[PDB]
């Protein structure tokens, strides 16, 4: 349970997104990275592009996980998402920007001991397939605690349709137009699932403690993409805001 800091940067207002006809609020104009920012940095880093109205990472400027800068609580997110061959990237939803200080110096830590991943990834083609139990690290999942099933996903080089809900502490996700997988957050069943995991009371504390009270003391948090260092292209990024 170390010394950690939440670091609280401006919010952009939703206002200025516009919102489609089904309510949900369009925050990626596919032109501009407008809302966005790069986790821990005060600008969008460079690897990151826009190609041919997507988000896109550049594998092989500077790296890192890229958020939305607006903190979400009750909401419906839908993405699509591309890889190419071997790629593995991450979709993050209720995240906080998170600090610890070592040796008097202030450190950033990553984004993925605060909150879920639902992972991407070629399935095919990548070793993290075949590394968890039972398929927790393929696409979809909650990484390393919950397999997607079905995995539906489609081959490398195409679209796929991303769904992540988060309703009252309730969270599912979806691929292509399928529910995969459901859990409860701020549960017993929740603190077990982080028990069995990397993110294991013992095998790490401050992310246990982070995870357990996923979305601090308010249970709101920014969306965002991960940095793995292999190519991906997100694109019609929506989300819509629940009442
Ligand atoms: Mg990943």
């Amino acid at each position: 349970v170390p010394e950690y800091t939440v670091i609280n940067n401006a919010t952009v207002d939703l206002a200025g997104f516009p919102q489609d006809k089904d309510g949900y609020y369009v925050i990626f104009d596919g032109k501009t990275f407008n809302g966005w920012r790069g986790y821990g940095k005060d600008h969008v880093p460079s690897k990151w592009t826009i190609d041919n109205g997507a988000i896109k990472f550049n594998g092989s400027g500077d790296g890192g996980d890229l958020i939305f800068t607006h903190k979400f609580k009750n909401f419906e997110l839908e993405v699509e998402w591309k890889v190419a061959k071997g790629s593995n990237s991450g979709i993050f939803y209720l995240g906080q920007e998170v600090a610890t200080t070592k040796d008097g110096k202030q450190r950033m830590e990553p984004i993925y001991i605060s909150c879920p991943e639902y992972q991407v990834l070629d399935n095919e083609n990548h070793p993290d397939a075949k590394l968890g139990v039972d398929g927790n690290r393929k696409s979809a999942s909650l990484y390393d605690m919950i397999p997607a099933v079905p995995q539906n996903a489609k081959p490398y080089g195409e679209w796929n349709k991303a769904k992540i809900m988060v309703y009252k502490g309730t969270v599912v996700h979806g691929q292509n137009d399928q529910n995969v997988l459901e859990y409860h957050l701020w549960t017993p069943q929740w603190t077990e699932m982080l028990e069995k995991s990397k993110f294991s009371p013992e095998k790490w504390p401050l992310a246990f403690e982070l995870l357990n009270n996923c979305g601090g003391a308010q249970r709101e948090g920014y969306i965002g993409f991960q940095d793995h260092g292999d190519d991906v292209w997100f694109r019609n990024i929506r989300i819509k805001v629940l009442d």
